[PDB]
């Protein structure tokens, strides 16, 4: 009856209605940490519900935390655009820039010649080639240049229920495989950099953890948890023609035509912007930011300085002809992008979402609700060890759906340190736990900016993306309890304290 | 003699690429001159500013130039400059264009205008006031393009049913054209001078205030605007009779006064919508006037101190616009089983907002901010401080003048924002090295870098209202001549005679030594 008319109104009787169901956080625990939960829980309540944009959302910690005081406006303020996301704002521009000049499509179209015409190996395809842009591109970055090929694949083989399926599938594996792929590798994802520098300044004497244990150890857990991701796409989604269909991949090959010079000006500077991401700073061998300042340079200074070319850079060959030959016209040339195109397909509103994940993040750690969290941990002591990290990592990979991976994994590592050598236990078989777990970020488009690059395709629903990520998260949570079981304990030593 | 003409017009079409890689060639020098921070420093800056000047690049990607050039040079950390993006002045600013996108999405400011026209009246000076005047006011909080652009038609709608001989006649009507045409940009640049959200180079007065003096917290939304609009109601009067004397010669009515009721009926009645964003902005407007006007205690003091600011309430008040229905709500909708179950639109969506915020400007007044942090942390402020000797014997008023005058007349070539970007360390210093308020030598230069009359390429208004053809660049000149001398002199006034009550410049503060 009146249950139409309820769900109706559900955005404002939410907006209305969270701040009073969140009151008694306030009362329950001491005041500062109680309004800065306050402020957490209104936040994630108002991600999941979709009450207010993601981008108004995460302008809520302006107004909350100095009215509330927790922090100065021109404390909270400065926290939304940080390296970190300069380095994303830098990824998006570089994918703005491949899409703009059809780089995709011939992306597209050779992956297609590569596989052929199978929705499961396509997506598999995909999952790989993901995975594999997401050890050396952040994860939002590798998202970004490949929802473009994706969208092109599928316009590429279907030009009713079965093809909706393999769209919200193939449109929803992306993100997932690249959620995936940035945890096996250091400089995969910004929290494994976040977790180096936190070991390193918690725990100095703790350097069994590099470049080449991390990815042995996280490597196969790119392998396992990407095979049961693609099978539980294909099971959701999908379970002389095929000739017909590659002679018409073939002709739109052909019709793509050779590869024009700005074509192969962007993919030299992507190939570019890729090596000196990762060459910036092995932690095996010394990179060339050890030729400046230590810790004056970061990805944000590289991605800035990659895509600062796009917007000078001539999109024809440039002929030293044309200055002895008068008759030439006197046309101002091209540059690869455009400021107008740029702020077109840039999409603030990630932006603003993980700026709003940094300022609750160092809002969290301001007003004392870390420190309180991991006084109240104090409890789990007499429980075995090996399950109580299941539970952290579990409640890790729970609360990363609401917030960014950076700002869950910066909130909680603290704790995990504290918590660590409170219980007697080693201090990595918890580090890397949360910080594997922190990329579990599938439920919501909002849990990580890929799901929200994937979801303003406009082919997901929440309830969809919400069922896959259950299980996702459950395998992920049960393969990140199998590797600090059996081969974690040895790579980094941590089964004896 | 047409060898030399080719060869000209070839490197004026590739003039952006010499540019950018001609200009660290030419200032590589200010590197082994100085010293070694203060003089990659500076040569950062002047980089910036010739990237600006000549737009080389976009003024977005030179914004960003610090983030590349202080970490590599060795001036400022990644981690410590790319965070200067987002100083509470920008959310202040971001706030001020969501609230402009609202009203602009739903033709508040068209039926703002219209309305007083409507009652300014028609007569030929009249006319021209009540345009300069809408035009001014309107600026306050829409950018001065959008307002040009919008009162451009409607003035050439009205002179088109005002005039539907000899010389003498058609004359009159190209000078009566020619008077209103110019006397729009005009009013657009001088009303963004009145409000801090008015214009962006009143944020970057802003924050690199934040930088230079951290404990300087006299100027705010209130002070500004108790500053500002007085004396931009005395330029606007100035420039409205010299325009009028220029040109305005200071049954046809009737036409335009019908012609202005049809423009203003086609607006339909007011809706609900409209009336929801007008009161959110009203609120807004006293909201930000009302948080600290430094001289009754604001409601800013019912909480910790300096932790509220203008950026914290922009922010609130233009979240109600994402989430208060368009339409009016019904409590009889409940009742009403019969009734549709639509789901109701808010009065601003995201996707509106996005697709019609500049974040263009957002990121230079970034790039500001972080040059300003940078020049302090790199001790080149200390190095133009010493550097500024001579310039300590001159007068406080007349080093007023000269830099009002030389900043005035510098953006007629450049942009505003780049121009107030590039001279606000300057004047610190030279107002440090003089024994004088910082802010009796920083707000002139603020003021009169908006004072871009005299060329189409000083401000995109000036641009908009030549693209109609019946300007001449001699009319901008003529008019923007006097209109700058005016100007300079009514801001000379105005920051020695009644500023200094306002931001107490009287006395030397203990935070500028
Ligand atoms: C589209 C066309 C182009 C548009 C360009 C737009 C920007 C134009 C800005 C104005 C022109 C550039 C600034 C002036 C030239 C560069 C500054 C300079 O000359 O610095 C080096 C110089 C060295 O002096 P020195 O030999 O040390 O003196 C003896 C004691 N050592 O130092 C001195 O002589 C000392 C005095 C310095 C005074 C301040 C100079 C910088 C002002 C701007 C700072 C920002
Ligand atoms: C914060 C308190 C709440 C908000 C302020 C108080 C309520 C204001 C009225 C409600 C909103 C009105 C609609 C929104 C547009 C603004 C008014 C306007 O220009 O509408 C035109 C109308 C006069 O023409 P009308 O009679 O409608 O013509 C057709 C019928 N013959 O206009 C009118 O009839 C109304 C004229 C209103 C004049 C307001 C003057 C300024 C009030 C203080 C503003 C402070 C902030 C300034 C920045
Ligand atoms: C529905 C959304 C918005 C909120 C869901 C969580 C709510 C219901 C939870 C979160 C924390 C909870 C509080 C935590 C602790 C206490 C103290 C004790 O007296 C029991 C009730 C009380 C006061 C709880 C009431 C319910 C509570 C406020
Ligand atoms: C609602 C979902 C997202 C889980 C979020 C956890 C929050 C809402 C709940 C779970 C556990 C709860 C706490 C459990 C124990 C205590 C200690 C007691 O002395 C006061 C209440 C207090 C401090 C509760 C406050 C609210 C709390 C933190
Ligand atoms: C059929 C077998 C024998 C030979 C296949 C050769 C061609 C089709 C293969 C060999 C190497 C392949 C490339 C290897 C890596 C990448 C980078 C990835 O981000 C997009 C696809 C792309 C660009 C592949 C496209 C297809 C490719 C060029
Ligand atoms: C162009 C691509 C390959 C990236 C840039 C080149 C990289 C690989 C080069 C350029 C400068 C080099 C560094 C220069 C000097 C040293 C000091 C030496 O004691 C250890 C290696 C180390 C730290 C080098 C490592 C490799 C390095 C960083
Ligand atoms: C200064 C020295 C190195 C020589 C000049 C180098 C640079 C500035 C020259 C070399 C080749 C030139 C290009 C050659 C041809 C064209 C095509 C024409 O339609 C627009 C200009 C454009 C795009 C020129 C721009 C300037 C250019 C890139
Ligand atoms: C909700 C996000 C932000 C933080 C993570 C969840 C936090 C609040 C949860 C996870 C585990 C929880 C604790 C689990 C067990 C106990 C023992 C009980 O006798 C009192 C509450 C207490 C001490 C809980 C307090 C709240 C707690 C610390
Ligand atoms: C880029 C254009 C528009 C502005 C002018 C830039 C160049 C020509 C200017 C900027 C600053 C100047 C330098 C400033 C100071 C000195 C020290 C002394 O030894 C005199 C020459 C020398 C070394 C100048 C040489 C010319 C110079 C490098
Ligand atoms: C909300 C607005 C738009 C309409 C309501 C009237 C305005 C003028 C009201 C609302 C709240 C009011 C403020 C509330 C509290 C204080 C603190 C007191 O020590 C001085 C007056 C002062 C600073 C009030 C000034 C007037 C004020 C700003
Ligand atoms: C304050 C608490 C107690 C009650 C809040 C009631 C709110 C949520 C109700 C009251 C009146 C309602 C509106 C009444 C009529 C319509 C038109 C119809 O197309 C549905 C949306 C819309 C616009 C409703 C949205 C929800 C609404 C604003
Ligand atoms: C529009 C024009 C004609 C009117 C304004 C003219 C300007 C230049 C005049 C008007 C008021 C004047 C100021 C009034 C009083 C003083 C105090 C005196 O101890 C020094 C000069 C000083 C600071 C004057 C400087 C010049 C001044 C600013
Ligand atoms: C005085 C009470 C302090 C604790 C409760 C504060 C509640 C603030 C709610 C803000 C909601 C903003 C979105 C509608
Ligand atoms: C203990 C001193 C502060 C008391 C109030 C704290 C909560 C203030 C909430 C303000 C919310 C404003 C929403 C626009
Ligand atoms: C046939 C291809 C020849 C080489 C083309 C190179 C285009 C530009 C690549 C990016 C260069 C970035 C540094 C200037
Ligand atoms: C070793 C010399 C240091 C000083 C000169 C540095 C020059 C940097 C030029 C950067 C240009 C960026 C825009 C093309
Ligand atoms: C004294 C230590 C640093 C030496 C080099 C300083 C200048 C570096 C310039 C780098 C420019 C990079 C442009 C992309
Ligand atoms: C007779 C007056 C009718 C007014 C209709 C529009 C009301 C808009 C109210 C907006 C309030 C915003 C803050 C809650
Ligand atoms: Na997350
Ligand atoms: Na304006």
């Amino acid at each position: 009856a009146a249950a139409k008319k309820v769900w109706s109104a559900r955005r404002l009787l939410v907006l209305l209605f969270t701040p009073l169901a969140l009151l008694p956080v306030v009362f329950a625990l001491p005041p500062k940490e109680g309004r800065c939960l306050f402020v957490i829980l209104l936040m994630a309540v108002y991600w999941c519900t979709e009450a207010l944009p993601l981008s108004v959302t995460a302008l809520l910690p302006i107004v909350l935390f100095p009215f509330m005081g927790i922090l100065p406006s021109n404390k909270v303020c400065p926290q939304y655009f940080l390296d970190t996301n300069f380095l994303f704002l830098s990824g998006l521009i570089m994918a703005s820039a491949i899409e703009e000049w059809n780089l995709h499509r011939r992306i597209a179209l050779k992956i297609l010649m590569l596989v052929g015409v199978q929705p499961a190996r396509l997506i598999l395809g995909m999952m790989v080639t993901t995975s594999f842009l997401s050890m050396w591109l952040s994860n939002t970055a590798s998202t970004a240049m490949m929802l473009p090929i994706a969208n092109a694949i599928l316009k590429s083989l279907f030009g009713d229920e079965y093809r909706r399926n393999i769209w919200k599938g193939f449109l929803i594996s992306i993100p997932y495989s690249a959620s995936i792929g940035g945890t096996a590798t250091l400089t995969g994802t910004a929290p494994n950099l976040i977790l180096l520098g936190q070991l390193k300044s918690f725990f100095p004497q703790c350097d069994v953890v590099n470049f080449g244990s991390w990815f042995i150890f996280a490597f196969p857990l790119m392998l396992l948890f990407l095979l049961a991701g693609w099978l539980w796409i294909s099971f959701l989604y999908g379970g002389n023609a095929e000739d017909r269909a590659r002679a018409v991949i073939r002709e739109e090959y052909q019709n793509l035509g050779p590869i024009k010079f700005a074509e192969q000006a962007v993919f030299i500077l992507f190939c570019m912007f890729a090596i000196l991401l990762f060459t910036r700073d092995p932690k095996f061998i010394p990179g060339w930011a050890s030729l400046f300042n230590p810790g004056f340079l970061s990805d944000a200074v590289t991605g800035v300085a990659i895509v600062t070319i796009l917007f000078f850079f001539p999109s024809q060959r440039p002929s030293l002809k044309w200055w002895f030959d008068f008759k030439a016209p006197n046309t101002e040339t091209e540059p690869l992008l455009t400021w107008k195109k740029a702020q077109e397909t840039v999409p603030w509103n990630i932006i603003l979402l993980l700026g709003g994940g940094f300022a609750m993040a160092k809002g969290c750690e301001e007003s004392g609700l870390s420190v309180w969290i991991g006084g109240q941990l104090h409890p789990l002591e007499n429980v075995p060890p090996a399950l109580a990290v299941l539970l952290i990592t579990v409640v890790i990979a729970f609360f990363t759906e609401f917030a960014s991976n950076t700002a869950t994994i910066i909130i909680f590592l603290p704790v995990l340190a504290e918590l660590a050598i409170r219980l007697r236990v080693h201090p990595l078989y918890l580090m890397i736990p949360g910080t594997v777990g922190c990329s579990f970020a599938f439920m919501l488009p909002v849990s990580t900016p890929p799901n929200s690059i994937a979801f303003a395709s406009g082919h997901l629903l929440v309830k969809d993306m919400v069922r896959t990520g259950l299980l996702m998260n459950l395998m992920g949570v049960l393969l990140l309890s199998l590797a600090m079981n059996t081969w974690a304990q040895t790579i980094f030593q941590l089964g004896t304290f």
